[PDB]
């Protein structure tokens, strides 16, 4: 298993820029072509929510064009910036397991050594996350049924506070429900999130829990300052690899940079 | 607790550049001034190994000058590129807990809600890591006496393979001795490493285990390809914060980038 | 009093770029977000003319939306690139004190220790500036009424030759009439202008007279060469502050640059 | 008269970078080559103090090499980071008009329509400026003898506070003495200063008073915050030109940027577009 | 004679970017203004094919506007990404000497010491080049009538393989027909081509044969790897100059870069340094 | 045959920069590592003169270390900036085929399908090129020796004027002697030169004649202007490849740039 995992694309409508000046559409199209050009090719691409910025049909038309040009199987989940019904309308042909109920989108993938669980933590009319009873029951059923096989969950909102003054108030509101699932099921070992536009990682019992950077604009972590900052610090994605019994995640830069070159001992330490 | 954690500085001697072209001395002096300018100031700065590139006295002269200009308490550990005896000579006044035995450098910090354990996984004559009997014994004693107080270990070499073709052959060779300690001591929940010049994270039982990017040059993760690449993809460090019961780590960019600006809902979704 | 003073925005219609390649609309949206994000917030933003590039209705639609997203009271005046009627129609709601006569747009502001006088020096069918009889009488009356209260005038066109080969022929054609006002009224101590896309400054009796850089492209100063050049040298604005009895202007960069860091005596001069 | 005017070069010793990471020596060598390559060549180059960073003889060796490669007559004055004796020992050959007394370095230039007065406002032991009695007396003598001929003063420290929280406490401490000269002598119409690493301008009676950007690093203007910031925002110099009866100053970017191109009416307002 | 020669502009529809992220329309607008701003002004500009990306009418609307804004006579030829009928409809008014037959667009220019020959090697339904009987027969007639006077051919597709694994399979399929004319006619001493988005040159008998860089995106030369790579490595055009008896071609960067400065002996080899 | 061909490296002594601000030493060390990292490995690397800037011993020290770290056989020739005796002393161990006479450095290589002839056109006391009686006699002998086997000459100075106002006066002054050999010997079909810091190409009879870009700073071609300009427009090398009967040269960028990506029909022309 190799997954390429990106988040928070924030597509805008045709010929608009984010905030009038960040060309998210072009930036994301570069990202798509970079993923398409990888020498070690992913088995699939994950996009963990906030696919569009404003929930508009015209933004989804751009998302479908750019995401649909990815040359991989896609696993897509909504964020709070998404509109559930439009997300299904425009993206279900790119991820057929999202199904037909805008309010119960979720799916499991059993192709690999670890089970993958994709859920919707977004809730209409708020930035905060919410896990419904049906999502929780479905999770319990999948973890129960999976038995001994490890599982990873992908969701938009972090299920616990991370100390980030901007982002904490809008985390997953009843995230304790999912934390109760990591207590009950030892096989649940990864929870990966979007929303925070930052690589922020913590550990609860046996599960590693981590947010991801955005594909374009980032949000700095502040512990006290609640001013709503964003910036254009370097974007990246996370690569997830099955390595024996270990699930290993590593950061892959989406910036254009100098190199690579080859290490040579004579060049490293000249005489 | 707020820690700024940087790694793999690879200082060169005065007026020399890494590989003849990467100005590590200047990039590191920038980094130092960046850390000195932080608005939310860390309590301490960790540097997790490969302080110098060639283990030369004249490189430690530079390292002492630049690291010596950080306005913070420092916790310094060696890597495989370091010379243990010069490390003590030139850096012990900056981290006095390193003591006077070049072959037994380690120390524990009890100032915070989580215990900090700093060790030397480096071995002379090899790039591979090695945990000595003295080190493993000291670790067991710390963890036994710590009781239910959480513990974090900082070491140069990762204690398990991560699937990185370049890096796995030179991980910590007897790292299973540390994995045995994670098994035995549930309070051991974080292990942070240098060496890989990449943010690569995994989980073993209750312990989150992660390598850090370098402060200057980076090493791409490859699964198959053994060619020894390095590049100038974006540099960063890790900030570690105690957030109630959770240790939270987040990535802090050391690049110069555009912004911050302030999110405004009108600008975000114009009419 | 703190004023942020920008000039010569040259907005184009939606999705268009200046000369087909300079993204003025994006650059200006970035500027507006910079101004909104200032820690020391100005009391008002001045925009001294050439708001649009071609005087077209769709350019004004973009200007109204982008300038309308500034979180400040605005003072707007036209330049030669503007169209007076459309300027009034689209922009007057953002600056109502201009009145409702497109041919006599001007205003006095008395909120601060120094009186602010905003006038229209643009003339239909020409790049040249022109001061109407009405504007001059209004100016004389304002300056009589004001007595020993200091006054600053903002206008598009500079009142006198500056030796700039490209710009001098298209300065204020009857600028002598404003210079006459400077001789007669010791209270008139500042004249700030757009048009030249350059920080150019001179003194006539008690008055400091300065043109401003543009927000995007700049015009180099050449003494002999009349080739009509432009460039993308760095953009800035002037901040104007009342410091006791002094009106102080300082340049504020609108470029994205490395820093800031903190000065440290021992880093500056190491031993 | 055309003058190129740069300030606060802050040269470091050979093979040293400012703060360990800003290559001030390389940046200044680029600036010198930029000034040498100008199509419209200045009559002289002014450098208004803080020529070196630490007052060290090794920094003066570098300053002398780099400023000595300028293909122009130089007018140099010190700043607080300069050491008076070393400044004269190393730089007097580049600007012999300053004399041979390190405590009284100044000169007047009468070649042009406006008289140019260069003074040392620096004072040993402090960052603050200070006008000595001999400087003040020399100034009064020049201004008296100049009569109706306009005059421009170049000095390191600004002679009045400008609202800059970091820089104001270290302005010219007896600046009021020079402001009294502005009142007395109507032909004194320009005072140009370094020190602030910022283009900050104001007017006091008939005199325009402006500080300059540095050639490398800059200092942001902050009204309340005393935190000693600096940054690498774009560097520039000031060009000063006599245009008829007007002294005109314009900013000349020292950054490397795209262009120039030529304006074309058809390209500006295309018949195809909204 | 001075010609500025650009190639492979790949214009897109108004508001569209190439592959969604390369702003070819803006990049080409910058290039046009760069050409308009040249101090040493060319006598004409050559554009050697792949004018639009997808052969669509909306792309030709953009090409016509931007190429239309060049302040020079234009010599335009198609590439495989062009549609011949639309190319003629939209661009013939910019290069009327092509004629009125979309299937037989070529022209010869006799203004200079060397004859210029512009031909269309593109063929509908394929990326490969193809020299038609009409084209070869007209080339022969031009070369034969030309007698002594040297000749230069401008065509989209290279007429021989160049060892480029990506590009060779889509060269001029019957390029041998043009190599046969090189053999027959010692007058024919240059053939310049687009298609490859690379400066690649070779020599066949008396003729120098060269492909050009693109104005925006480039294509790396690979000898074995057939992965279809492209990149944003530096763009440039070729300038062609008659220099007495020699035709001289030189690379002109279209990138925005630092400089120029002026060389100085004192600065090149300082007396202070090793 | 694959040759990587660079030129005009202009090395300075350790710690020095060209003109005080162009870091030739780092730029060239970057180039050397780029060449070492090439996927399609050249058979050899040619460096066609002006190896050092000032002809000083400490410059040759830097050149020897940096060029010595190329993992390829080298063919090195001097330019006018080089000193013949010091060139031999420091660089002849890197290219022993040159011989042991400083005033007669040259060699012929028969390894490939095209013979390679390396000559010294530099002359003490001048920037102009000169072919000595010995050099010209040797070339004649070698062209007799090659018979119908093709030949390529590498030299520093171009043997004919190219209309470049700065460079023509200091071309190879008796270059006509080489043009005479082209006429006599039809297998001589390439002449490659340094000196001009420009890709400028022409054809004389059967011989293609081309100057190369430098590795760092470039010289613009001007027809009339003799002002001695240099700039930092993009650097490159030429790769020379034997392709059946054709010698093919192609430009290889030494800049760091975005990409590569993979072309995709549906991304190129969306529907
Ligand atoms: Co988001
Ligand atoms: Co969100
Ligand atoms: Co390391
Ligand atoms: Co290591
Ligand atoms: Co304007
Ligand atoms: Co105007
Ligand atoms: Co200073
Ligand atoms: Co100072
Ligand atoms: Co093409
Ligand atoms: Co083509
Ligand atoms: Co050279
Ligand atoms: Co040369």
């Amino acid at each position: 298993m190799l997954l390429a995992h990106i988040s928070d694309t924030h597509f805008r409508s045709r010929g608009e820029k984010l905030y009038g000046f960040i060309d998210v559409n072009a930036a994301n199209a570069d990202v798509v072509s970079q993923l398409n050009a990888l020498r070690e090719r992913p088995d699939a691409v994950v996009v963990s929510g906030d696919i569009v910025n404003c929930g508009r049909p015209e933004e989804y038309q751009v998302a479908r064009q750019i995401l649909g040009s990815l040359n991989y199987p896609l696993y897509l989940i909504p964020g709070n910036h998404d509109d559930k019904a439009l997300f299904l309308e425009y993206l279900q042909p790119l991820c057929p397991q999202l199904g037909s109920d805008a309010n119960n989108m979720r799916c499991a993938v059993d192709d690999f050594a670890t089970r993958l669980l994709f859920i919707d933590s977004s809730r209409a009319g708020t930035s905060k996350g919410w896990l419904t009873d049906e999502t929780i029951s479905w999770l319990e059923a999948q973890l129960f049924e999976g038995g001994d096989k490890p599982a990873t969950i992908f969701m938009h909102h972090p299920p616990l506070p991370l100390g980030n003054a901007q982002m904490d108030p809008i985390a997953c509101e009843n995230g304790h429900r999912l934390l109760a699932l990591v207590e009950r099921f030892p096989s649940l070992t990864r929870i990966f999130c979007g929303h925070n536009h930052s690589l922020t990682m913590t550990q609860y019992r046996q599960a590693l829990i981590s947010t991801l950077p955005g594909t374009v604009h980032q949000v700095p972590y502040c512990h006290a300052d609640t001013d709503p900052y964003y910036d254009l610090s370097p974007a990246s994605c996370l690569m997830h690899r099955q390595v024996g019994e270990q699930w290993v995640s590593y950061q892959h830069s989406l910036a254009h940079y100098a190199g690579p070159w080859l290490y040579d001992e004579n060049i490293s330490c000249p005489t």
